[PDB]
């Protein structure tokens, strides 16, 4: 049935040719809160309003600045690999991170003493390179599909440094010089760049571990993310993994957060950076308010990313019947909020009482102990 | 029957959560053409995706820079009026274009001499009022909903200049002496913008003309762009309006064009500006061609907003069952552009042969004349 | 008696209509020293000339870089509380250094780790909040009257999140839920901000201290300025504040110091960075030497902001009866200054000598020891 | 002999390795007037430190902003075609100007209303592409060479928008569609761009005009400089071509100035906008007097771009054996200068006599008559 | 005898007057290689080309971001001194690098706590000034010449802080007042900078050692880059220079590179910053990746300063027949880079075999230990 922009007596029907389609998709945007407020920057954009660039073994496609201008320091790449297949080996000048939503994949990382990381990465885990290590990921039986953040937003797929690319434009005198061969022996070198390749599956991880005379890197660039104990709560639970306990991961701190129906992400903020948001499954609503009484709501679901400029005071609803499934990215060595409830519940109730109005009735609910989801009870 | 991203060999299907709606929207973003190349900003955004301002007597919703990134020089307003209802007596720095929709609507302005201009617009008509002055829209028996553009893209409805607005936050001891009353002749100013307001349907336009000591308006702000004889071609037709013919419209260049199925706005670009694009009704694919080999091709429908950067080569293929139709606006005192076809016509046959490594057969069919829309015979 | 802007032999009266009182508090402006040359951006700027925010229970009134453009880095409010009077709960982006001038007030504090501090400060003390913690402050029997710094020059009293502001604009639904609570329960809710109120004076500071599951805070966001042993030297003292001995104060590095009549801070620079100032009582001149010969001199007194950009020498001499007192405030985790003095003092004295065409009679006057203010023996 | 940077007693012998070849091409360089003061932005750059773009046909090498940053309106290219060699048909944003050196060309240009223009050039020939407009230009049986300059500093020659990079990022179906033509007539277009390709001398010009539906343009795109009565003065003479007399040539303001052995162009600036040189052959030096007594001096000889900002006070004095010729462009609709000698010459005698502390056997010699370029007698 | 830029059969012979001995030291870029594409800012740039400040006891000439745009973040003065001359005692906001190339010189610098540090400085050691610290530096018998690296692209050394240029520039009472003179005592004052000036020579290191209250500095400001064991491979040696070894080297990393003829700096890039270049000696090419296909060959000799942007693929190739000696700057606290074949070398045989199309006998010559500097044999 047809939504129509009206609430009580504000608004009208849409008398124009329309997109029903997201309009359902949007009903907190069709018709906002009545609490909502003001302007506010974009803060939501989906995969599937982008390109997606085809390759033999899988696609790319892309949300950056250039889609998302108020995420200025962080882009994202939706990823997808076919068993087997090679996202060619490559380097660039922002950190990445990542979480692999489906399947599974073999990662290859060398560091700046020359040493080589190599592991297999399951569903629920992340990996993080620092700023122009040079890496590749090679899916596995089942193929794979990820995320990937870089931490910087005017970042793009099609502008990274690809191992063949720099070849094919190196002077093959010096390429055959730089490694002592003719160039007879390197005639064969590709020609182009392969970004991603077809290629049979790889042996056990085991048979590819490569020991060198530098000795075993001091931290791995995987992380178990799932396997953590979460934070949990009745509504849900959340996974954090910040440079405090995934040690590499210095420019990006994250949480997987999930959220039961009739759940909700608190009230809350960041009092160290901005929120990049992405949204693996489920559907849900965000009002961000922005001070000087500017606040605006915006619905999300599967393939969106989201936004949460510096402090901006937000919460996350689940709005559907399924589990909502959500990142929270940071560009920052750690995670940090503030919970609305916990900050009041640790003032003086009757100073609490003087903010708000409100009596004891009031302040006699509030929790000194955070939870960051909580329960429709 | 669900698409997946897959061309010939490339591409795989998606594996993770995804948006299915939006992915048959954009059929030509799942799966672009295979001479799509490179990295080009985003160039689509639908209104459907934006927070709706409702108030009594209607909404308005906005696509700006904030929204769209790439237009930085042209934003947009998606308004609606109930009958009778006042879109509030305001200015703004912006100059402002429109285009009518649905319904009519009565609009007053006055300019810098002092002289006030009043008319009624039907479907089909365009307004536009120079920077600075002040007008209004109050909708008929009917109501109205219309398109309006704003020659600066970080324009928001929302940062506007109201009559009341500014009264309110004006000393009353100032508003009695500019007028010569007292302050309690005016006690019952509004205390608040109004913006827009349900009031009863206005008489008829002639009683409401009022004259004054300077005279009638050199140039009239509306423009009835569907009483012009079209361009007309085979696909369809194009209503041009610029400075050169609806005559005060000195900073907006407009063109409607229709496109029959199995039509296409053909091969060109526009040697002076960029252009904003507005989807009316039908669908649409468009490759935008940013040279150094980079091309990327969007997908619009009804309530989408396109974007051509500056001399970019593109077409609009009309890939519906139903008529499509769509405004191209520029920031320039003129529309203009180049047909490939016509610019190749003009050219030596065995030039252009010489080019193309095609012979006779091909540059006997270029034509000199040209046709904007052509039909797929 | 009328000042005129005459030198020697250089200047002339002033002819035209002219403000006399301003010219007389701007001797060294009206008719700068000989040496003066060149142009330098605008350092001194007076909360006089501000608009001031005026509420029940106090006042606020802030230079910030849209009246002084050199500090891009820091922004200033001086604020005023009646006796109880309550600076509304809130945060903000910036982080926010403080320096109680006159009376005493509670300020609460909640950090990233749900911990709460609550303290009690006086005249001569400061307070610290990092980036993003909540916090309040309500004055005391005395009321209270201080300044405040904040770490980015955009900064605006006006757009900081307040606690009401933030409800108001949150679905009562969200808040319901939130909390546990039925929408009823918080019916009664301010539906707009408070930001400055009247309130009865607060109990005793020890009934007010909440504690929680998380413990004390590591570090008190507090400091007694004016308790430590001052730097003192002939003409006056020096109380600094910084990171190493205020802990939490990591954005934020400070000064108070106090000018006898006849004495001087003396010919220095600061090899970190800008130097931000705040008059609190007296009359003061400094001469800004930006290189190249470029050199300017203003005047300051009482309620005047003043500005040294990053390693430019200067110098603030008392041209007054009374004691001269200033703030000297850095974006930095630490004080830190060259003494032009000190600097000769410890090179070698011919070497000295071969600079200033001076002899033993000057270089034997030279200190090894610092004496941030001397006196005119 | 080799040069040192010694000057009186100012100065001393290189010690470390050392240019010596450039050091003996910028004698004014190595050692300065004395009369040069402070800094200035670098005002010359060499095409020979440019990488050059080598193709079938011929070559391309950029001056543009990033290699020379002060000169951020204006960009140029060395371009050089063999007989019968076709610089591919192409379009950009940049407006367009041409001086040709050597040899001899065929150009064609379209205008916005589908009208072509098609002429030979010699040396000593412009021609002017307004922004937008598709052209192409084929050398003749001299082959050709020749200096193109764009109004934007950005400009690359590597990112213009050529013919068949366009069609080979179109898809097949919409290119097919578009012509009326099969998939199957339009198989062998080009792949790839041509950019710059060999080809069979064209015929007589004459054989070539194109006729077509919209009549002649309004005005030639090409013009003969060289064919004007210069105006002349005894050290030399010089060519203007703006757009009060090259009537296309809107954006570009250009003077080719000859200049004698033991002559220079006299001393003077611009009260329109910015110049930007290029040196066609001979020896020079340049000081560029940028206020605040700034002032700096440049050699140039062939090859070399030069460059005077807005207003700034300069002169061209031919220091070697052979005639001096040399550009001037400006962004501008014409071209303007004040002579120093003139402006003085039209003043009261005692009033110029009281500013330079000289005589009447000063002024006496000053000409009211303005002469470009004088002798050294 | 006279190059052309020919390869192959693309290219063609240079009509136009032209610069043939810059010509012939720019082989690689009048005839790059074929494996060159696409656009890449200017990354070379010669200090005989920029204008030289001739003073009483020397020079001083720079290479700032006015000359070479790229170079954003660092900027290099090349100076001289005569025997016994005296660079004056100055400060300024940027930190300071310095390798002295020729002779020898005493420096003094004072630190934040009133210490003094005082060393001569021969050839092939370094010195590195932090922000804002006073030095001076003073040659001796041989006199000295020196490149000096600035931590700001945007650095003049016309725009740095002298000492006798301050005190001119302040009133003489305030002088006065400061050190607890008359007038009189220093009526002798320079009225002007000196900047460099004659002097005679100074005694023995020890004679001039000052000590103070507060004791040796914690770390000296001199490091003897050259007495530090090399990296030492068959091409050639690295001298590195960073924060982790010249401990006080905070802001900049450097490295000192010896190239014999026939080897050449290996195929790498840094994954951390820029690298800034200087060459002191011989003849080299570089290609510079910039992905997306994008490479540029540069040609660099004695005297040219050289650029590559952050994580860049590159080498730097002898194809002279003397040792080819030049330095690499980095704004970081470490020098790091990514060996090519180290990187393939940690990486599974057969994963790289798929890469390259190659085989077992290129992936056998790979090598894990790190050779910066290789030779052709
Ligand atoms: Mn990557
Ligand atoms: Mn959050
Ligand atoms: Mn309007
Ligand atoms: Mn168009
Ligand atoms: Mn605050
Ligand atoms: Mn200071
Ligand atoms: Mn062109
Ligand atoms: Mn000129
Ligand atoms: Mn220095
Ligand atoms: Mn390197």
């Amino acid at each position: 049935d047809i939504p129509q922009p009206i609430r009580g007596d504000k608004g009208a029907t849409v008398k124009i040719p329309r997109n029903i389609e997201r309009d359902r998709q949007n009903p907190d945007m069709l018709v906002p809160p009545e609490t909502d407020h003001g302007t506010v920057s974009n803060m939501k954009f989906s995969f599937s309003d982008t390109h997606n660039r085809l390759e033999k073994g899988g696609y790319a496609r892309e949300v950056t600045v250039r889609e998302l201008p108020i995420s200025e320091n962080l882009a994202s790449v939706n990823m997808r690999l076919k068993p087997g297949a090679i996202r060619e080996l490559h380097w660039h000048k922002e950190a990445e991170w990542a979480y692999m939503i489906y399947g599974s994949a073999r990662v290859t990382i060398v560091d700046e003493k020359g040493r080589s990381f190599i592991d297999d990465v399951g569903e629920g885990d992340l990996w993080y390179f620092p700023s122009g290590l040079p890496h590749s990921i090679q899916a596995l039986e089942e193929g794979a599909e990820f995320l990937l953040v870089f931490d910087d937003g005017s970042f793009s797929e099609n502008s990274v440094f690809q191992l063949t690319d720099w070849l094919a434009h190196t002077p093959k005198e010096v390429i055959a010089a730089n490694f002592g061969v003719t160039k007879e022996e390197i005639s064969n070198l590709p020609g182009k760049e392969k970004y991603i390749f077809e290629n049979q599956l790889p042996g056990s991880l085991k048979d590819d571990i490569v020991e060198g005379p530098n000795g075993e890197v001091p931290y791995p660039f995987t992380y178990r993310l799932l396997e953590q104990e979460p934070i949990e709560s009745e509504g849900g639970k959340v996974y954090i993994a910040d440079s405090t306990n995934f040690k590499v991961s210095k420019t990006i701190a994250s949480a997987l957060v999930t959220v039961e129906p009739g759940a909700m992400r608190e009230l809350h903020w960041h009092p160290n950076t901005h929120e990049w948001q992405y949204y693996i499954s489920g559907k849900a609503r965000m009002t961000v308010f922005a001070s000087d009484g500017h606040a605006r709501t915006f619905n999300y679901q599967a393939g969106d990313v989201g936004y949460v400029p510096f402090a901006m005071g937000h919460y996350v609803e689940n709005i559907g019947d399924e589990p909502l499934v959500f990142l929270e990215i940071f560009k920052d060595d750690h995670y940090a909020d503030v919970s609305l409830n916990q900050w009041l519940a640790m003032l003086p109730e009757t100073f609490v009482q003087a903010h708000l109005d409100l009596g004891k009735d009031f302040t006699d609910v509030l929790s000194k102990e955070k939870h960051p989801v909580v329960k429709k009870k």
